[PDB]
């Protein structure tokens, strides 16, 4: 994917003069690049989706999903700051502006207010099912691109995700939960 | 101030038969929510920007401001779900969705690449300097408003912003720092 | 409030020659130490309600209130010795022998076996408004009697009460909950 | 002896079909249970009691009497949700409100403002010859009613409190202990 | 009270272009300063005075007196860092010099050697009585010159004086302590 | 690469016998003992490298420095043990004396004092450029040699060096840096 | 590999309409949940087989081999969990009981008691040897099929495999050991 | 057994008024404070013996016996004080002089030096056999006294030193151990 | 040196029969005691200077020392309370009035407010010159009175000041440092 | 001190060929070890010594001797191990039979139960007076006699002696103690 | 000894202007830097041989060994930063380069593959005796230069050298040891 958007490597800017794309050729950085700067603002926008279900949910399962969120988000959340990192450290600069989070984010963070079991998991899960396949994908992308590093951090990161994915499809393979 | 934004008292909506704003009569709850939402759309925009500069200051001063935005993103964070869930205990529902973060907040995350130690210091003094009178403001408002509960919580974070303020107008106190 | 109940300090004793209110007026304490009382009695009648119904709810939100309660004594038990001490430091004594504690509590334990998730839950969360308000009422009756210092304990008690009621307020607003 | 009121196998009740007392005959229940509730109601009490004593306590052995009763509370506590457990497990169902404690507790938690350290040291012995006889009393009863699992707890209570019972006669048998 | 002694806002030296009042008024600063940089000055005096008891304490009460001298350093400690930094936080600079100590502080360290558990416990309990109301005083000052935050931390520090308070003073409350 | 200096499963000595390379064919542990080797002496020479320039760093940025040295160690010096003993469980034996860092290793530890900033940062960046991209390259080679396992254990190196590569790099991208 | 014994994706029962295989096709899934089923049982019998040799080992190598074996089951443990839920997130059901252990692992768990270390250690080589290359081809037939993630996890337990396999191997290296 | 020496009851002597036995009549008594006396002088010596045994033990078993000796005594260290505080506690005086330890131990401590660690394991595993079968009678013995107290703390220790006897047991079943 | 200010053994005063020199003869105790004396007021007066420079620094460099001294106390705060009570052990009475700190300490602490890097630098650098040769000498003097228990505190003491020096003196040697 | 007890270097038996004093020549390790056999031997008759008067104080200073006594033992516990091995490091052989600390402690345990506080007290007194002089005077003969180690490791035990000896002093530095 | 190898206070360089001998006379930094440089080149190259070992033992005493070499590298590890920052602070800059560890250490790091575990012990045993000296006589080599502090460090690490050594000794204590 093209990566203009992340690039820092070639600003006219103060203290920039050593920036560089390491041991990745301009074009294998553009590859990697598009794949740190969507998967870091999907990853603050589950965060922030997470907390918002976990604030809004009501009803009987209450405990089992307002506590199962918070689990959710201390497996994800060190991915933040480990993928901007991994940008900045190929001469990259990471977006975490709201505009740049809504506008590269594969997942939308709710604006209403939803307090019904079965709409925040069955959202969650085909948001997850995408982010899983989306790690998927990025590691064969980064590999390709002769970037294993990158490739072997998607890696746990699709592992976790996919994790998360299955436990949130158990809960509403129910048809009890109205 | 106004508040029908961060209000879940009236929704037409599922398992919501029983919100109301506890102890606070209407007038008061509209005073208090709108400075929880505000307040959790700055803290979070906070989170968000010290991460932002944390990951993209570069030159000799790397090392100190790099290491010093970790620290006050420590101090905020547990104010996040706290602010969150003050207003949901009253009766609200938390906004935090990039489009609400952006509108609510008095903090605005850059969307530029922003190198230079002086431009971080002085963009997040400034902010500090606003954010810390707010809470002080905001406390006053809330125990006008019989809310000396929010008001004890404003008094805390007020304490931490103006102590982060300090350091942040001491680094910067220095016709050096280019 | 009338406080003789509580004031230790014009008894005909042993080791009580030096008791007194320390910074406080006579009538500044009868107020402040009624809260004192009242709150204490009320804070650990709270414990032995949450017990009770920890050990005989049944059915099948049994984990999800089994848990949930010992979280909630975590919450609310520091505040029984810190309550008590506080009278103690103004020149009061605590009570808290049974007979103590039916008379001056504003909750009252069960004395029979309550299976029923959702009888439970409607008794606590009819509780917690009460003791929520209760101690916003009473941080300002100390505030106006010159003890800011007891009020600051009643705020922070208040946010934590607020939070537990909104949680049980939250698993009950559900029609299929029997 | 006899425990119709600790005993929850036969209640006309919801979510109570499944109750049973597990491996022990209805007459074996009764023994055992009558112990469970007693026990449960005098642990409970020995805690209200050390707290009101602890507060209490004045004069030149303050120190000494205010930490050592903490120290005391903290080894008999976890011995309350266990019994109350132990109860339910057998099919019963344990009492915890102030009328009940007053009614089953061996121990009378005091209403008046004691100082006197001796007063409430040899109050505290009685007390404790008391309990501690009658864990190892019930141990017995229990092994005799084919309950060597309950008997097993009840042997390591009364270790506790046979030691406690030793250090509080010992701080008393000093005629300069006014 | 008159603040000059503290005030950093105004001086001609290097580094100090940005020391300001933050949202207080000049007027304002005065009120809050001077309870700072006196309550700053009597909190390292009361570590020096309970260091030098527990060094000197001698007699049968030496491990009651010389353990607790040092649990309540513990619990005021913080509060010196905490209150030297909310003086700094305001844009003032604040004292420590033996000199500065000796002038603003509202307890005097003891010069001689004292032995006599009454004479170190009776001098105690007349500088906590002081320094208790002193600062539900300051709190009262602080929230009226519009500074909520000042006065919150001061709520914390004086109950927790007014505990200290009660221990020692119920320790002395005895005809054979001599 | 050519690895005899490394490979011990054909020595003529005692406990020896059952040495061999396990999945790996001859020439595939040649690939793969080649890279382990020279990775565990540069491994050791940048400890050794590191401890020398935090104990000699002086002048302003010696804090800078000092204390961000040893951070880097802290994250480098499990992988010495865990490189030492793949080769090992693969049939090498690995080497740790002087004479074996000095001809192996790809960084060269520092025989003079070097006190200034810029000569040290520039000669660390200059080390970790090429140590970075040897390990992107030994996974590689590990991968085609049919040694995804040992891969691995680079990819998580990769990481790190092309971190501290970063980190470096910033604090040298200023001119007033001498 | 053929793995219908663990595929949950088209069972004819409740509560099991979404299940799927998530980014795999049919025949990838198949591929690689026969790895994740036979490695399991392969696990699990590990533990076992370690267990069984810790318990019954006797002679002067008790203290070097019972300590060892705890040791190594430490190291492995983890994965038990890990392997059975990767094969639950691609919609596979993991087998434990007995029967399925026997079927599936490729480590035998003896039925008879051995005493003798070398007995003991040879045959534990013996297993190592096929566990560690079986998880390097697994991990690379899973990188075939499209699933980095698994063969990720793979990589990691066959470090940890062969790195047991040298030091048992070590420890029989020796003709005195009878 | 016959326990005059241990008995505290009777003396003669300042602040020993109170002291009684408790629940236990004098013949039951004397039972429970022999069994007392003699596993407090033998835990105390087996302490000595295996420090002695640590302290001399040479030759290639060193690690294996070294290390074993400090395990075992962290098992058994702990019920000194035990035992000794529940002879106490029934009105016993516990000896722990050199002479006693010699004259009511089961175990003696060796007055040599030791190298060999046949001689050392064959030694501990005769004392082991005695005190783990002293444990079992005396706490059956205890049982017959209406002691069901101390019996339990007998069934804890005496597993403890089955367990270890087992380890020694093994470490010598070998024609090889010289 | 002189010591009378700091010797208790010839008091005339309550609970002080038996203070005495311990195994020092009176001129032995005089030589040590004034180096206890001494060491303890300049090691208190270093803690408030340190603190001192740490609320006041600011400009460019605020990090790297507001950190650092509070690093250097957490260093030097134990042997504050270690030399008192060293002093007490031998027979004497440590002083720590502000008075007495200001006469015997060898370090004086601000009363001016020192916004400058460099200024305040230098200043503890001279200041840690003077106190570790103070060590190093003390250290020999109490050896040749027949002191080596305290000479050995002192060569501990002296290790950890001459370190700080070296930090501090390293930062301040730079031309570029104002 | 004649050490011939306590040498291991010339005895006839196995596994002792290699033992000899390391750098010490024969008559420096007789000094040595004479003082590291009695002061093992004192140590832990402090040890059994604390204990006894532990488990059999009773009166008003039950809790300050109790505790006291069990602080004192955790500080000169690890030397037991310590001295014990020093003095094996230089080829010794340490004693710690019953009769061989009988006969090398300069501490006596007591065979009788003492009640009385003063009693004890001034008991422990006497004894820590001359420990805390013998290990001073010990000190300074294994200086002289090369051994600069060993006396290193006296100084640290001085010094902890000579403290608890200065607690001990205090308490009973009073005509109430009776 | 001459140490011009390791004195930087005469340097003609940047940022060196301050460096200096501190207390040290000229002569008396040439002897106490001359045991420093040569004690960090052993330290770091025991560190380096402990390693080796660790990594190349073989046969049946692998696990005794293996584990050992690890705990006696923790033991030393720490004195590394120490003795080369001791040099530092006294004016000197410590070598580290592998060159100057081959020429200044007293220890020889292994070129070969040793799995025999006499030739390993034997070998440590030899080094350790020298290094244990060696540490004694820099210990009174420094004292006797005036610096009693470098003099204290080397009694407490000759302590560790010997206390290894004596482990080791023992190991091989064995004719059955081939
Ligand atoms: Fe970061
Ligand atoms: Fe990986
Ligand atoms: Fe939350
Ligand atoms: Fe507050
Ligand atoms: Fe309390
Ligand atoms: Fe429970
Ligand atoms: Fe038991
Ligand atoms: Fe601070
Ligand atoms: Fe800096
Ligand atoms: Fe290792
Ligand atoms: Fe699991
Ligand atoms: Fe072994
Ligand atoms: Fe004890
Ligand atoms: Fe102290
Ligand atoms: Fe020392
Ligand atoms: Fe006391
Ligand atoms: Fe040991
Ligand atoms: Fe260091
Ligand atoms: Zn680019
Ligand atoms: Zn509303
Ligand atoms: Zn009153
Ligand atoms: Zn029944
Ligand atoms: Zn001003
Ligand atoms: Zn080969
Ligand atoms: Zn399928
Ligand atoms: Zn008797
Ligand atoms: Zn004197
Ligand atoms: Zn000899
Ligand atoms: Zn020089």
């Amino acid at each position: 994917g093209g990566a203009d958007h992340a690039d820092a490597a070639h600003l006219g800017t103060v203290n920039n003069a050593l920036v560089n794309h390491h041991y990745l050729e301009e074009k294998e950085f553009q590859t990697v690049a598009e794949t740190l700067q969507r998967n870091l603002a999907t990853t603050i926008s589950l965060y922030l989706k997470f907390k918002k279900y976990h604030w809004d949910i009501r009803g009987r399962f209450f405990r089992d999903l307002h506590l199962a969120y918070d689990e959710f988000i201390a497996e994800i959340f060190p991915s933040i700051d480990e993928q901007a990192e991994r940008l900045v450290a190929l001469g990259g600069s990471p977006l975490a502006a709201p505009a740049d989070l809504a506008r590269y984010s594969t997942v939308q963070v709710p604006q209403e207010t939803v307090r019904d079991a079965r709409t925040q998991v069955a959202d969650l899960v085909q948001d997850l099912s995408r982010v899983g396949k989306g790690y998927r994908d990025d590691s064969q992308a980064c590999d390709e691109a002769n970037d294993p590093v990158t490739a072997d951090m998607y890696n746990g990161y699709a592992a976790t995700i996919d994790k998360i994915r299955w436990m949130l499809q158990a809960i509403m393979d129910d048809e009890r939960l109205d």
